[PDB]
């Protein structure tokens, strides 16, 4: 019903790694 | 009913890796 | 019923990979 | 009923690789 | 209803590859 | 029904690496 | 029914490691 | 019904490890 | 019912390990 | 060599999504 | 060699979401 | 060799998610 | 060889959420 | 080389979730 | 080489939570 | 070669919580 | 090479909980 | 090579946990 | 700027099912 | 910049599946 | 850059099963 | 940058499956 | 970066089941 | 950024069962 | 960085059972 | 960073099981 | 940063049984 996703990588050499799933509600 | 997605990768050298995946729902 | 998506990148050497799904709501 | 894809890419050297995929809604 | 699509690459060697499919609504 | 997920590294070297499933709720 | 996911690393070299999973309630 | 995961690291030189699975209630 | 994780490591050199498991009510 | 396809929504508000795809055999 | 698809929703107000894909036999 | 898909929703609100796919066979 | 999918979901509010994938067989 | 799938959900106000993967056999 | 699968929930408030994953076999 | 699965919740107001995987035989 | 799996509730308020994994023979 | 399990509750208030795990067989 | 594509298949009563693609390089 | 796809099946009854997809390299 | 798929069988009853994807580097 | 695949089954009366995905590199 | 993928099942009745997953890496 | 996946059977009557999966570096 | 898998079966009646995954360094 | 996994079972009946994993490094 | 794993069984009847699991490093 809401999908709020935030991810930043500021000020680094490498980045971030980011895995997410959502799903199965009744 | 509403997809947010916010991703920014500013001042690095790599960026980032990102894997969403949302539904399921009823 | 809103899909918003956000991706920058700024200020790097590489990209970022982004891989984004949503679907299956009731 | 609303797509906003916002993508950019300045000041790098590579570009980033997206798969955005939104459906599946009743 | 509305299908905003905003995609630029400034300033780099290479370009973006992106993917979007969007539909399934009812 | 409300997905809020927040992550953010700033003033580093590395990144982080976040793993997160959810789902599974009658 | 409610995720609230925060993560975030500041002034730092490395960053974290998360693995979080929640899913099994009737 | 509520997930509320609050991990923060600021002012060090490693991150933190953390692993938390919470699911088998009826 | 309700999940609520609180970890955080502030004015260090290594941060912390953290495993935690909950399930198995009825 | 018998393709069969039932599909109906009666006494509803909104009606299905339906994706169906057969081939590879030999 | 033999399709049969049937799907029916009846007295509802919602429809249902059905992805059937079938193929590699050899 | 033969392909029966058999799924109703009656006397509902909402719909069922099904998502099934079968291949590899040799 | 055989494919027999049986789901039904009568007298209720809210339906199934089923996901099925069968293949990998020499 | 035989697939039954058998689910319903009668006499309720949520229906089940279901998650069936079969494959891996030489 | 036989898939049997028997669920149901008759006479409930909530439905079941089923995970089932069965290959590796030689 | 033989997948017999048996799962029913009959005259409850909660259901049942199963995870079953097999695999690993040669 | 074989599988039978049993489980059954009845005449409860609540249902069982039960994780079970078989693999590892040579 | 044979795998039986039989669980049951019945004329209870609430269910039982059964957690079986076997592998490791040379 | 090389397409060499290679498959044949000699001395059965089958032939094979081959599914290739390639593209998304900048 | 080179595709080279080497498939071949002699002295068999049945043939081989094979699916292979390339791309996103930037 | 360079795609180099080498698959065969030879002297059998069956063949292989082969999946493949590559793709995902900046 | 370079996929070197090789695989081969020759004098049994199976083949062999396999599965292989590769990406999530910048 | 470098992909070697070698399998090979030689004087046998049954081949191998492999699965692999590369991918992750910034 | 080096894949080096070496596996044999050879003079045997079954095969090995092979699992790996590797990522999730920065 | 380097991913060297070795893994051999010669001269027996079964193979072998391998699982092995890494990942999580940052 | 360095992944050296070295396993063979030569002159048996039977083969070996080996489990093997590794992560958790900041 | 170092992972060696060594293991063979040579001139036997019956292989090995290893669990190995190395983690949880700041």
């Amino acid at each position: 019903q809401k999908l709020v996703f935030f991810a930043e990588n500021v000020g680094s050499n490498k980045g971030a790694i980011i895995g997410l799933m959502v799903g199965g509600v009744v």
